[PDB]
C-alpha cells in the first residue's frame, strides 16, 4: 500500500494551537494541528476532531469551545501526551465564555459557539461560530509543527 | 466591529500550497493556505474555497485535482497575483490525472478525486479522495505563510 500519503503530511508544516471547552463539567482540551479560519461573514473557525479516539465527542456535547494560541512548547505536549484527568492540575487557567477554560500562557484567544459538525471519513469538522477574541501579549514566537517537532520560524 | 479576529490569524503561521485542476479543458490553480489532512481511512484531503471569488467553482466541476508543494515564493505569487490565462503560461508543468497540471518545480504533489463538497458560511470546503502522491526532490525548503510573506523553518 501506498503510505507516502503519510511521509508527504509530516513534511508539511502546520501552526498549532490548543481548543478547550466544557463538557458537563469535565474541563478537556487538546492539541490541534487542524485550525484554521473558514468563513469571514459569519466569521467561521474549524478544527478536525480524531472520531476514532472520540475527540469529537466533547465538542458535540457543549455549546462553547475556545481556541488558545501559545508559544510554550510544553503545553502542546501536555494537551497531547498527558493523561485527561491530568491536564488541568499542571497549568494555569481561568474561566471563560460557558465555563470553558482559557490558558493563562495563551498570548491570544478566541472564543467560539458551536455551529455545526460534519463527518467526512475518520474525522469530524467542528465549525463554531466566533464571539470574541483578544491578543494579550504583544511579544511571542508562533510555532509550527511538522515531523513530530515544533520549530520557531525564520 | 471586533476585526480583532482577522488580525490573530495575521499571526498565525500555516502551510501553504497551489491545488491545480483542469476545468473542461482550462487549466487552473490557486495558492491555498487551507489545504489539510481530513481523514487516513479513507484518506482524505481538503482545502477552503472562496465562494465569494468563485474559487470554488473549478472544483465542484471536475473529477480530480492535484495538491502541490513546492518552495519556490514566486509560483505562490503567480498562483495568488498573476491573471489567470497568464499563469500556465509562465511555469513548466506537466499533465496528470484527468489532464490535471503537475508544476515541475513541486518536490511533492498528490493526486486526488473529487469525494464531497460543503458550503458553510462563504467557503466551500473541497474534499478530494487521495489516489497517488510521489516524493520527487528530496532535498527542499518547506515555506510557512504568516503575515502576507513566507518564512523558511529554524
Ligand atoms: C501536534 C499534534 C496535533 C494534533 N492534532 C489533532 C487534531 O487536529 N485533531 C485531533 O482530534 N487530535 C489531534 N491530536 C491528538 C490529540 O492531541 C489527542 O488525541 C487528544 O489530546 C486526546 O488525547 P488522548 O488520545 O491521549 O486521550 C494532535 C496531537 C499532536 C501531537
Ligand atoms: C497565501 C495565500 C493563501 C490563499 N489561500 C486561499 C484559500 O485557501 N482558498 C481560496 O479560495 N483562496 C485563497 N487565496 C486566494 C487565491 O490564491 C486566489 O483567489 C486565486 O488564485 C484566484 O485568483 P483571483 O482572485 O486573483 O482571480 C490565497 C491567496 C494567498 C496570497
Amino acid at each position: 500500500m501506498a503510505e507516502v500519503i503519510k511521509s508527504i503530511m509530516r513534511k508539511f508544516p502546520l501552526g498549532v494551537a490548543i481548543v478547550t471547552t466544557n463538557w458537563k463539567g469535565e474541563l478537556v482540551g487538546m492539541t490541534v494541528n487542524t485550525f484554521n479560519s473558514l468563513s469571514l461573514n459569519p466569521p467561521l473557525v474549524s478544527f478536525f476532531a480524531d472520531r476514532m479516539k472520540g475527540n469529537d465527542i466533547p465538542y458535540k456535547e457543549s455549546k462553547y469551545f475556545v481556541v488558545n494560541f501559545t508559544d510554550n512548547e510544553e503545553l502542546f505536549n501536555i494537551f497531547a501526551l498527558k493523561p485527561v484527568k491530568e491536564r488541568f492540575r499542571e497549568i494555569k487557567y481561568k474561566e471563560g465564555i460557558g465555563g470553558c477554560p482559557i490558558l493563562y500562557d495563551s498570548y491570544a484567544y478566541i472564543e467560539a459557539k458551536l455551529y455545526d459538525t460534519i463527518d467526512v471519513g475518520d474525522h469530524s469538522i467542528i465549525v463554531g461560530e466566533v464571539i470574541d477574541g483578544y491578543q494579550i501579549r504583544d511579544n511571542f514566537t508562533p510555532l509550527v509543527y511538522m515531523n513530530r517537532k515544533y520549530y520557531k520560524l525564520s
